């Protein structure tokens, strides 16, 4: 039970219900690598659906029932057997308790039943970790899965800007976005663009500055879609995305003998996803029907073109020291149907 809970000392930075947000930390003395992982878990965007989430998903809205420890798994494991990539790093798990895809900057108040403080939670965790050893870091990898993967895209450059202004320009900030690269595509039957548009207003959601300047007022929802926000980012970002992501299929109103219309729909989804990753140099996109990878204990098992994700991430680290012999970083399946890759999760 190796990561220990710390509630934020700034208790004005809160989960949805006003309880303090926080982070779980396992230090690694002598490592200058820091991994900050953003949990996922959908979102809510109005009073009624946030109230329902509060009834049955309360740990995603409140710290009141959080345990004092959590076990690090996958990329958060400290065992090299489970985590070939960063087993010796300082590990931080940031629970998702803001329901805002890590974008919010609004407090609970006279006018607001809930606080949506995801963007401020990340900033406050960073600021409090600086006094716990992060000041000595050489690399800060902001990672996340699901809504936390989108949260990486939305926040990695702000973490970089925050550290620059605080006087730490030597800390290299990088992003690892897992299962947070979604398409605003046609549904199979006739959605996130509208839910996100409403959420931004309900949350006081913030997006990266260059993306905001491109899309402008009322169109900031566009910045929640990876293929649109990614080209605006300055920090190096590695993108992990199943080609047939289960959350993508859910928001597309697909639920799984497949007939021609659905076959063509699924094949087109994989082709569109692949297309959006063509110019993403650090990416890992297997042709599987699944969701999330990096904190799963068996995350080492899947391979694209014979290369596992821990290996690809290691090659990315080397690339950030011309391509490297036998150590690739751009790994996107080309086969067109779920589980055409034999290494897909069972
Ligand atoms: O992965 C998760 O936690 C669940 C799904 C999720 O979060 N989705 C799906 C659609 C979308 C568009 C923009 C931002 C986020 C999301
Ligand atoms: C606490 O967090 C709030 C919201 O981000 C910020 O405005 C304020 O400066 C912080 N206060 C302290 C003492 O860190």
């Amino acid at each position: 039970e190796d990561l220990r809970l710390h509630l934020l000392l700034n208790t004005s930075v809160t989960c949805n219900d006003g309880s303090p947000a926080g982070y779980y930390l396992k230090e690694s003395r002598g490592s200058r690598r820091w991994l900050l992982f953003l949990e996922g878990g959908w979102y809510c965007f109005n009073r009624e659906n946030c109230d329902s989430r509060y009834d049955t998903m309360r740990r995603l809205m409140s710290s009141r029932d959080w345990p004092r420890t959590r076990t690090g798994t996958g990329i958060l494991s400290s065992q090299p057997e489970e985590n070939p990539y960063w087993w010796n790093a300082n590990m931080v798990f940031i629970p998702y308790c803001s329901s805002d895809v890590w974008s919010g900057a609004s407090s609970k108040s006279e006018k607001n039943e809930y606080a949506f403080m995801g963007a401020l939670i990340i900033q406050e965790v960073v600021r409090e970790l600086l006094g716990r050893g992060l000041s000595g870091a050489k690399v800060l990898l902001l990672a996340g899965s699901s809504a936390g993967g989108t949260g990486v895209l939305l926040n990695v450059d702000r973490v970089a800007e925050q550290l620059e202004k605080l006087g730490y320009p030597a800390i290299q900030v990088r992003g690892l976005a897992d299962s947070g690269w979604f398409l605003d595509n046609k549904q199979y039957r006739h959605a996130p663009t509208e839910a996100i548009r409403r959420g931004i207003r309900y949350w006081n959601g913030v997006v990266p500055e260059r993306c905001r300047r491109q899309f402008q007022e009322g169109e900031e929802w566009n910045c929640f879609f990876g293929y649109k926000v990614y080209p605006t980012l300055r920090s190096p970002v590695f993108v992990v995305q199943w080609l047939f992501d289960e959350a993508q299929l859910t928001v597309d109103n697909v639920h799984l003998p497949v007939q021609e219309g659905l076959r063509l729909y699924i094949q087109n989804l994989g082709r569109e996803l692949r297309h959006t990753l063509k110019d993403v140099p650090a990416s890992f996109a297997p042709a599987c029907l699944s969701h999330e990878i990096i904190i799963r204990s068996h995350w080492t098992d899947v391979q694209v073109k014979g290369t596992s994700l821990p290996r690809a991430l290691h090659c990315w680290d080397r690339s950030l020291h011309t391509p490297l012999k036998g150590c690739p970083v751009h790994l996107v399946d080309s086969c067109p149907w779920p589980h055409c890759n034999p290494s897909c999760p069972t």
